[PDB]
């Protein structure tokens, strides 16, 4: 619709690249103009996984109008560490969305446990090695985007969690300066790193990044619990102040990094509650209007409010199934209250919502 110039394919993007703008730097495609990426993350693959197929891919790439997807790959909480045949569906995944022309985002979901240098998750560096050597000299390479640390967090469910804080930030530092190197050996694809409080900061990395090209922090919001704020932080604040997550990205933009919203839903951070719409447009005008790329959480049928795809609900509901079928549409009632807003926002289209009386 209008004022989705931003929001291009990868076939006409091309390699995706930062660039000074307004004096803060931008995600941008191969020509230099900015691009926007608005798209969907899957929900666990080891739980979720069958939302990768191809009647689903084409939908979102489509229907939805999303040009970016989001493979989250949980490694502790049954994900690869214990079955690596998760990794498949990363693999698929990628082919689908090159296929049907999305930037496709790999990520390593950290989660339980928050300290992304944890045991359980060893095999990163061999991960991250092994996708990027299987596509190095794909022609769509490009389409490719790495996320090596979803959620650094004070989570501890698995092995140690992080401080909120630059130790915080330094333990992420030093786990991703070896894995960034090794990308940039086999190509130039952007890079998100996470950061602390689960990705809520930023700001931590805009006051010491890693020294590459193509490095992007994210930073990951749930509208129902991250207060919209317009004041950002006054010129010295220090970051035992910064705890307001809109601020920290305001900060993070002020003081020279990019930034990426590789996560976000509608719910309270504790995952219900709501939807909170108001403030997801609050929060969607602003990334929107800062070139802020957004994926949101997530492709699910499960029975939680972040969930884009209808429940089982005994006496109401059957779960929409993950694949929509060879019309490669989801009808409006088999999205969720969160999907059907989600899709509006990522075509960019008015939000109608259906009354779910009849
Ligand atoms: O239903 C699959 C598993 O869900 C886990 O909860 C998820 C939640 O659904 C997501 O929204 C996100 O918050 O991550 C949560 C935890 O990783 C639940 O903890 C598991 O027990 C379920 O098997």
């Amino acid at each position: 619709p209008a004022g989705m110039q931003a929001v291009k394919s990868p076939s006409e993007a091309g390699a995706l690249q930062l660039v000074e703008l307004n004096g803060q730097l931008t995600l941008a495609g191969e020509d230099g103009t900015p691009v926007q990426l608005r798209g969907m993350s899957t929900h666990g693959l080891q739980w979720f996984g069958e939302i990768v197929n191809e009647n689903a891919f084409v939908a979102l790439s489509n229907d939805w109008g999303s040009n970016m997807i989001r493979l989250a790959m949980y490694i502790g909480e049954n994900g690869y560490a214990t079955n690596p045949e998760v990794k498949d569906l990363v693999y698929e995944g990628i082919e689908l969305a090159f296929e049907h022309d999305m930037y496709v985002i790999v990520d390593w979901h950290v989660h339980a446990p928050g300290d992304p240098r944890a045991d359980v998750y060893s095999g990163a560096y061999d991960f991250f090695e092994e996708i990027a050597d299987h596509y190095k000299d794909h022609p769509k390479n490009h389409y490719i985007i790495w996320e090596l640390a979803n959620e650094p967090s004070p989570n501890n469910n698995g092995g140690p969690g992080l401080t909120n804080d630059e130790k915080g930030w330094e333990a992420v530092k030093e786990y991703a300066e070896p894995i960034v190197e090794m990308l940039r050996e086999k190509g130039d694809n952007m890079i998100l790193v996470g950061n602390p409080n689960w990705s809520q900061r930023p700001d931590l990395s805009a006051d010491n990044p890693i020294d590459a090209e193509n490095i992007m922090y994210s930073v990951h919001f749930y509208t129902g619990s991250h207060g919209a704020s317009h004041i950002g932080y006054p010129e010295g604040t220090p970051s035992s102040e910064r705890s307001n997550v809109m601020a920290n990205v305001r900060y993070a933009l002020d003081n020279g990094v990019a930034v990426f919203a590789t996560e976000w839903g509608t719910s309270q951070a504790n995952g219900d509650g709501g939807p909170y719409f108001d403030e997801a447009d609050v929060w969607l005008n602003f990334l929107n209007k800062h070139n802020i790329s957004w994926a949101n959480w997530s492709l699910t049928n499960k029975n939680e409010i972040s969930g884009a795809f209808t429940p089982f609900e005994l006496g109401r509901t059957d779960a929409t199934d993950l694949d929509p079928g060879a019309n490669q549409v989801w009808a409006p009632e088999e999205l969720s209250l969160s999907g059907e807003y989600v899709r509006a926002r990522i075509k960019g289209i008015e939000y109608t919502p259906i009354d779910r009386t009849k």
